[PDB]
């Protein structure tokens, strides 16, 4: 199961991801640092958990 995005943010940079207004993304990574990795149906990069619903299926 993927995640549910709430708020949208426009900004793409190394370590920066843009959030959607109301879509679903795959947010689930396990890093030893504070920054987590995330995947999106159509693109991959940084976890958008900033404002998303994550479900560990």
């Amino acid at each position: 199961i993927p995640a549910f995005v709430k708020f949208a943010y426009v900004a793409e940079r190394e370590d920066e991801l843009s959030l959607v207004k109301g879509s679903r993304v795959t947010v689930m990574e396990k890093c030893s640092d504070g920054w987590w990795r995330g995947s999106y149906n159509g693109q991959i990069g940084w976890f958008p958990s900033n404002y998303v619903l994550e479900e560990v299926d």
